[PDB]
């Protein structure tokens, strides 16, 4: 058998970039269906189609007991009142966890079951974040600068975009009046 | 079905301290068998019996899929000319991998197959290291001040210390003249 090689690789917690990772883009015309104020989506994707979210990932062998890890840029910024986000998913096994490094910057995490119930996890440097067996997971930007974090996370976990592109969160995360809130999604279907 | 409550903790980057988490200490009396310099090590527990190294843990229910966290505080020190390490172990299951990263002072790891190959990695602070299926894996402390990382790892992993304990590292991680060496075990059976 081989063994694979075991490996280090640079991390600059200033920027989120992982020496020879290979950056993969989400930009706001990559995230129709997301946001709450649909036609503000559309217009800041007229004016400016801004990256969201830039992720650096290495990973193996889909193979179970392996891990892949990966770091994100969330930038920051608004459509309407609700601030940035990533898209958010399930695992295709749902059973896996996942573990959030926060690095840099002011952000947090929205988590949700099956069932629709939804939890809120602040993030600020230092924050160790645990994603339960079952939960998806979506991280926001509530700040002004880069929000940059560190994922670890089973190599055969998968991924289930496609439940949260057509029902969303059950929460959103917006700034009223200079502050920030967390409220219930008013197009929530369940 | 219950939906385990996910969860934040801080992590201080300067003392490796998780909150809430609760001190496991391994003092160099805990270590008989370990460093090559049986007559030394004997004398610094008899002068002093120092900590080696404290391990904070996050872990759950040893499960298929989920994950567990732990951070280490690795003191500095030698044990005649070999530096202060951890135990190292395999998994149990043995094809469960690890991921690590620095935090704060200067060390690396030493891994190990089943058959005996062994590699060193260098770690500082941003280092994320991969430690894949089926090595044994040890930590070192090159330098003078505490060497602080992070650890994320399977649930199901388990612990082999056994095999470690017997017959040790193929290499020893020494200082002579000054200089830090990564060189052949002396005493490695096989
Ligand atoms: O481990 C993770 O889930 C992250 O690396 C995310 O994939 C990343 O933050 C981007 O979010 P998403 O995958 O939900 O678009
Ligand atoms: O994930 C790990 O393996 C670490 O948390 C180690 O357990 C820790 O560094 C202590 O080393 P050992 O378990 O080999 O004594």
């Amino acid at each position: 058998m081989m063994y694979k090689e075991p490996f280090g690789v640079k991390v600059d917690f200033e920027t989120g970039i992982i020496e020879g990772a290979k950056k993969s883009v989400r930009r706001l015309s990559d995230m129709e269906g997301y946001f709450v104020d649909e036609r503000a989506w559309k217009e800041l994707v007229e004016k400016e189609d801004p990256v969201v979210y830039e992720v650096y990932a290495v990973e193996q062998e889909e193979k179970e007991g392996d891990l892949n890890f990966a770091t994100t840029v969330l930038y920051p910024g608004k459509v309407g009142k609700e601030f940035f986000f990533t898209k958010g998913h399930f695992h295709a096994k749902l059973d896996r966890a996942e573990v959030y490094v926060a690095l840099k910057g002011k952000g947090g995490m929205l988590l949700q079951t099956p069932e629709g119930d939804a939890k809120w996890i602040s993030m600020e440097p230092g924050t160790v974040v645990y994603v339960p067996p079952y939960w998806a997971h979506r991280t926001v930007n509530i700040g002004d600068e880069p929000f940059i974090f560190l994922a670890i996370y089973p190599a055969d976990a998968g991924h289930d975009y496609g439940t949260i592109a057509e029902k969303g969160f059950s929460k959103i995360v917006i700034e009223e009046n200079g502050e920030v809130k967390v409220v219930d999604n008013p197009r929530w279907k369940k």
